[PDB]
């Protein structure tokens, strides 16, 4: 058949191979500037695991010199080797980078229901009521938040992040202290073969969904779905919902839109009642504006996470209402340049694919039918008047292309007209074909953040979503 088919056929072959026998894809995230360089300045501080801190170190000038992470985690690098605004600015002030902010202490308190923010935050309250000579304004209830960093084994919520923040705070605490040797341990043992720590463990829940949903879109979907969906839902969280990997119990609407899209198509009797509760999950989260949260209800509405949560719901006739107001609310806040906004992944294209999904696939007539073609035709003349001259698109519009961005901009370019020589998604697969590697795979610079802007490489999405493409595509 065609090179495009081709293509997509020896992609599954090896998405596919890489399913393992629990059903899982395994999705290791990298190791990462910021998480290794607080790992090296606990260690240090602490005197502890010298081979480990030697690792970290040279990891640290190898990647400052070869790959260089964005401009914070950079200083950060420096300093140690020698509300985002308020977080990032006191990471550098603990490590003697700049000075404290010079703000109430109210402005460190954040919602619990953010659970890892949350933590983070209270970590750098301390930080900062010892780092500028106030030790007693913390309070035990700020202490109390960061007790899941004394645990043994993985750092809570996957998060490395959170864990290091709050043992750099816990180890000011006599009466912390008597646990933080066991955990240095720990927090040693995670070093990845490059001597770096990464952000989290992984995303394999995440990945191990969307690659379901991709392999269940072929014609003739792999018998490995079928033990895929079965490893998804047994990891389901008591609220119904996924989180990103195994062992996060915050439940996230990215997640879980994931897994109940694979599940509608691969095991929705077999998996029933996770598709229902799942589906459950996401109404009580669903906003007054109709739009929906990332995490809680009552925080702000997320473009990417409404269209997500649209397409998802769109299966059940008897969720139309829901879905008809989250498809509304996507055209409410579409840009005056037909774009969206960035949230969870770094480039445009991400969030063009679930706003073109989302008005694409619910149907409709009439009125709503012309107000949401309209809309749909905005996103794609973005992506078409954005396209680089190789066929793909990068993180933004001036970027040089990578397959994810691509990947993404290909899912909503087959909602629309039929591909045509040289056309706009003729020239994306064309792209997708080319940048396909001898084994199969892609590599491609990536797309996910956390904490927003910071990038996380989880490198088994790029095979994952250019597949996701080809399936929509073909």
């Amino acid at each position: 058949a065609t090179a495009v088919v081709r293509c997509r056929t020896r992609l599954a072959r090896r998405v596919v191979a890489a399913v393992g026998p629990d059903g899982l894809l395994p999705a290791p995230c990298e190791s990462r500037v910021l998480e290794s360089a607080l790992a090296l300045a606990l260690l240090t501080e602490e005197r502890a695991e010298a081979d480990a801190t030697a690792r970290l170190t040279a990891y640290l000038r190898t990647t400052l010199r070869t790959a260089p992470p964005d401009p914070f985690q950079c200083a950060v690098a420096r300093a140690v080797l020698g509300r985002k605004r308020l977080m990032f600015r006191t990471v550098l002030a603990a490590l003697g980078a700049t000075g404290f902010p010079a703000v109430p202490w109210e402005a460190y308190d954040t919602r619990p229901q953010q659970s890892w923010l949350h933590m983070e935050m209270k970590a750098l309250k301390v930080l900062a009521a010892h780092g500028t000579g106030h030790p007693d304004v913390v309070r035990d209830e700020d202490w109390r938040a960061l007790l899941p960093a004394l645990e043994p084994g993985p750092a809570w919520e996957c998060n490395n992040l959170a864990q290091l923040l709050a043992l750099l705070a816990l180890r000011h605490s006599p009466r912390h202290r008597p646990a933080l040797g066991d955990v240095l341990k720990h927090v040693a043992g995670r070093l990845r073969p490059d001597g770096g720590m990464p952000f989290i463990d992984g995303m394999t829940v995440f990945t191990t969904a969307a690659a379901g949903l991709a392999l269940s879109l072929l014609p003739a979907p792999p018998a490995c779905v079928t033990p895929m969906a079965d490893a998804l839902a047994l990891r389901r969280n008591p609220d119904g919902g996924y989180g990103f990997h195994s062992g996060v119990a915050q439940s996230d609407v990215a997640d879980t839109c994931y897994v109940l899209e694979f599940l509608r198509r691969a095991a929705p009797d077999r998996h029933r009642t996770a598709v229902a509760e799942a589906e459950g999950y996401l109404l009580a989260l669903r906003n007054p504006d109709g739009g929906f949260p990332t995490f809680a209800r009552g925080t702000s509405s997320e473009i990417a996470m409404t269209a997500a949560a649209a397409s998802a719901l769109a299966h059940d006739p008897d969720r139309r209402e829901e879905v008809d107001e989250a498809v509304r609310y996507v055209v409410r806040h579409q840009r005056p340049d037909g774009t969206f906004e960035r949230s969870w992944s770094r480039n445009a294209t991400n969030a063009v694919f679930r706003a073109v999904l989302a008005l694409t696939g619910v149907a409709a007539h009439g009125e709503e039918r012309r107000s949401r073609a309209r809309a749909a035709e905005r996103a794609l003349a973005h992506l078409a008047a954005t396209q680089n001259g190789d066929g793909g698109w990068g993180h933004a519009e001036a970027e040089p292309s990578d397959p994810i961005s691509t990947a993404y901009a290909v899912i909503a370019l087959a909602r629309g007209p039929r591909a045509r020589p040289g056309g706009p998604l003729d020239r994306a697969l064309a792209y997708l074909v080319e940048r396909q590697h001898p084994d199969g795979g892609y590599r491609s610079r990536p797309d996910q953040a956390g904490p927003r802007p910071l990038l996380i490489d989880v490198p088994a999405l790029a095979d994952v979503f250019v597949l996701l493409a080809l399936a929509h595509a073909t």
